DNA sequence: TAGTCACATCAGTGATCAGTGGTAACCACTGATCACT
């Protein structure tokens, strides 16, 4: 489950765990036989592995590599969700429209959740933006369990209205109230900030009744392009089926 | 540098009971002085 971000978490893990291995075994912490205790390798494990079955919200590349790009496609939803409409605007000029629409929709009194791409300037937008009138909360690269357990707690109790964070956002952060999501200047080349953080934010504001993505580039690369564009074609298919199973959701 | 990434094991740390450390008659005596005839 969750194979998009399943099996690289399984070959960075490996490479991270087998470096900090070597300097343990080679530097007196370990006997080798600690090197052969770990997680499983991807060539053993495909020669260890029967009937493989992945399971993700995204194809991911290796999967589709591994399947020659056919796939099977169950993402759209008879409970009635739709991929978010999206707006591309571009880096600067953007506060005043964030501030006017969150005057706007703030009347719902929903979240919206920023993202940046390092500390200075997202930590600047931060205290400029509790400045101006705005309860803001943020998220940093140690963020332990505690304090953000109680920022779901206070949300749910309608404390705030905006999180910002870059890292600390694609683990079990879900909120039922989240409609409008920021993606800031990350069209940039990064390990960590390529297309599957934009389409893991994508599909978190496409988990509201009606999400909106607002995407600030510099550049255009088409990673991000053809993700909009995929999304947006899955949303017309979810649309079209839901237009036909018009019955009120019914859980059970 | 990313959320977890395997696996218990030492240190001197309060409060308090628990269970090692600290516990005048009798009138029996005999003598002195003495009340008595």
């Amino acid at each position: 489950d969750e194979s998009h971000v399943t099996v690289p978490q399984i070959g960075g893990m490996y490479e991270g765990d087998i470096s900090r291995k070597r300097n343990l075994v080679e530097y007196g912490f370990r006997l080798p036989s600690a090197c052969d205790n770990r997680p499983l390798t991807w060539e053993e494990f495909a020669d260890r592995i029967g009937q493989t079955v992945y399971l993700s919200a995204t194809p991911g590349p290796y999967e589709l590599s591994q399947t020659g790009g056919e796939f099977v496609e169950q993402v759209i939803r008879p409970t009635g969700l739709v991929d978010p409409k999206v707006v591309v605007k571009p880096t600067k000029g953007q506060i005043d429209d964030l501030i006017g629409e969150i005057r706007t929709r703030a009347d719902a009194d929903q979240r919206v959740l920023v993202t940046t791409l390092t500390k200075k300037m997202a930590e600047d937008l931060t205290d400029y933006l509790l400045e101006m009138g705005i309860r803001v909360r943020y998220l940093h690269s140690e963020v332990d369990t505690l304090r953000r357990v109680e920022l779901l707690r206070q949300l749910r109790l309608g404390d705030y209205d905006v999180l910002v964070g870059i890292n600390l956002l694609r683990e079990g952060l879900d909120l039922p109230e989240v409609s409008l999501v920021a993606i800031l200047d990350a069209d940039k080349e990064g390990f960590l900030r390529s297309s599957r953080s934009l389409i893991q934010t994508i599909g978190r504001a496409a988990r509201n009744v009606s999400g909106e993505v607002h995407m600030y580039a510099d550049k255009i690369t088409d990673s991000m392009r053809e993700a909009i564009d995929e999304t947006e074609r899955r949303r017309a298919k979810q649309i079209a089926y839901n237009e036909a199973n018009g019955i009120d959701p019914q859980p059970l």
